[PDB]
């Protein structure tokens, strides 16, 4: 805008371009997101505005929502790096388990908070998990999906990742629950551990089948109601479930146990963020500081 000073382009978001900017007045450095559109649904304005009150240490703070010239700018707290960049940078030696655990623990606190205030993320991915030099990790873009539907592309040619999408979403369920975020986080947890995406689908069906090939094709036994879901097809191949120890080696049994509960097919059986925080996997949780090259 005019009150800022575009420091640099932080890239293209899932709605619009994002700039690192400095408030000419407060002097604070922020992340400015330009959201796609001819008028901007006031329903979305109200929704988005409610999020300015969703404040938690593990949630990227939404500082301001500015609707002007029928344009929508979201002003966010700035963090220097995202988990996707950090995982790539740690790819050779992998992120230490104490840090993986700290991050997972903080992310779960963030989800617990959001979920208790009835706010879902719906599109969690390494790219929207931001970290700082103090060992903190925070969830970015919470609640935006609900206030901006679900578009195939960002808004202008760009393939949205399906890798972290919950199976109920892929089977066409129309009502999402807090469980979709636990699923995405489980996928992210597995990726930090193995240093490779758990389910790197390149199409919705490839995503679904990759999930099926690893966790077994779901049936009425493990997921009551699954065969009645909108996109379920009796013709889906039936793959047997793979041993978990083969999925995220060499994670210990505490870790494997928690991951398995975060990846339960039935959204209802899937562990909640609150319950997850009490899992024995976090018994020795600490807050290490990462090695960040900025
Ligand atoms: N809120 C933010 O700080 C932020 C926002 C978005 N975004 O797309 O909304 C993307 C990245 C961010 N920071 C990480 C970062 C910042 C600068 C250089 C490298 N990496």
């Amino acid at each position: 805008m005019e009150n800022f000073q575009k420091v640099e382009k932080i890239g293209e978001g899932t709605y619009g371009v994002v700039y690192k900017a400095r408030n000419k007045l407060t002097g604070e450095v922020v992340a400015l997101k330009k959201i796609r559109t001819e008028g901007v649904p006031s329903t979305a304005i109200r929704e988005i505005s409610l999020l300015k009150e969703l404040n938690h240490p593990n949630i990227v703070k939404l500082l301001d929502v500015i609707h002007t010239e029928n344009k929508l700018y979201l002003v966010f707290e700035f963090l220097h790096q995202d988990l996707k960049k950090f995982m790539d940078a740690s790819a050779l030696t992998g992120i230490p388990l104490p840090l993986i655990k700290s991050y997972l623990f903080q992310l779960l606190q963030g989800l617990a908070f959001c979920h208790s205030h009835r706010v879902l993320h719906r599109d969690l991915k390494p790219q929207n998990l931001l970290i700082n030099t103090e060992g903190a990790i925070k969830l970015a873009d919470f609640g935006l999906a609900r206030a901006f539907g679900v578009p195939v592309r960002t808004y202008t040619h760009e393939v949205v990742t399906l890798w972290y999408r919950a199976p109920e979403i892929l089977l066409g369920c129309k009502y999402y629950s807090t469980a979709v975020d636990i699923w995405s986080l489980g996928c992210i947890f597995a990726e930090m551990v193995t240093r490779r995406a758990l389910f790197p689908g390149d199409s919705e069906i490839d995503q679904l089948f990759r999930i099926f090939r690893t966790l077994g094709t779901p049936d009425e036994v493990v997921w009551p109601g699954v065969t009645s879901m909108p996109d379920y097809k009796p013709s889906f191949p039936k793959w047997a479930r793979q041993d978990f120890s083969k999925v995220v080696p060499p994670l210990d049994e505490d870790g494997r146990s928690l991951l398995s509960q975060m990846l339960h097919y039935d959204p209802n059986k899937r562990i909640s963020a609150k319950a997850a925080l009490a899992h024995p996997f976090f018994q020795d949780v600490t807050k290490p500081v990462p090695h960040l090259r900025l």
